[PDB]
């Protein structure tokens, strides 16, 4: 029964989820002049060339776009990583209007939504293995600004009045996520959590320096999903960001 509402939002989950005050929760706020280039990192390697994904859900609190993770068909390394990482899913938090949505801010700014890749480390088996572990799982993180359409972006947007209310699924194969990256992979760093409950302090954060551009009817059809099942008065989905959490005993690392 959390959400994002006023009765129910992140400011109440703490009492059911009490690692909500924990020391490395997330999203943060990456101020750019206090993080610190690190020539420690490796190169970031993105390989999703082989990716399958199979299906797009409507779960309550986002849209998820589902990979079949049962093979190493798309996997992120490098970085600030050890070992390799397998995509699961992807989704999104977005806002009400185009000033916010994010869950990281930069310098304080909001950006008007924040792509999430999910990854698991292989060498916990599975995820539900990995999300007991500090280093289980890493989350590529993308922002977006409202100006131009991003192509490779509308096949999901034209997906959604088929996963309108909560527990609608549709097909959703044969989706490329490679094409809704940015150019650089240029990024931040440092160790933090799910942004949702159950909160679990088991994440490495990549955030892309560089936003990608969505078009204002695009994120505008993200607006028109339901937080509602079927039949149920109409809650629209917007809003579904966490707001920045104390960065505490925590250093950003800048890859450049
Ligand atoms: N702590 S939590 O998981 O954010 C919440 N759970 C409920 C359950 C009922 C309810 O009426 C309100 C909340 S907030
Ligand atoms: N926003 S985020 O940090 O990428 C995520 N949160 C959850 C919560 C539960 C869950 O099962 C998966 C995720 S990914
Ligand atoms: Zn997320």
């Amino acid at each position: 029964h959390w959400g994002y509402g006023k009765h129910n939002g992140p400011e109440h989950w703490h009492k059911d989820f009490p690692i909500a005050k924990g020391e490395r929760q997330s999203p943060v706020d990456i101020d750019t002049h206090t993080a610190k280039y690190d020539p420690s990192l490796k190169p970031l390697s993105v390989s999703y060339d082989q990716a399958t994904s199979l299906r797009i859900l409507n779960n309550g609190h986002a849209f998820n776009v589902e990979f079949d993770d049962s093979q190493d068909k798309a996997v992120l390394k490098g970085g600030p990583l050890d070992g390799t990482y397998r995509l699961i899913q992807f989704h999104f938090h977005w806002g009400s209007l185009d000033g916010q949505g994010s869950e990281h801010t930069v310098d304080k700014k909001k950006y008007a939504a924040e792509l999430h890749l999910v990854h698991w480390n292989t060498k916990y088996g599975d995820f539900g293995k990995a999300v007991q572990q500090p280093d289980g799982l890493a989350v590529l993180g993308i922002f977006l600004k409202v100006g131009s359409a991003k192509p490779g972006l509308q096949k999901v947007v034209d997906v959604l009045d088929s996963i309108k209310t909560k527990g609608k699924s549709a097909d959703f194969t044969n989706f490329d996520p490679r094409g809704l990256l940015p150019e650089s992979l240029d990024y931040w760093t440092y160790p933090g959590s799910l942004t949702t409950p159950p909160l679990l302090e088991c994440v490495t954060w990549i955030v892309l320096k560089e936003p990608i551009s969505v078009s204002s009817e695009q994120v505008l059809k993200f607006r028109k999903l339901n937080f509602n099942g079927e039949g149920e008065p109409e809650e629209l989905m917007v809003d579904n960001w966490r707001p920045a959490q104390p960065l505490k005993n925590r250093q950003i690392k800048a890859s450049f």
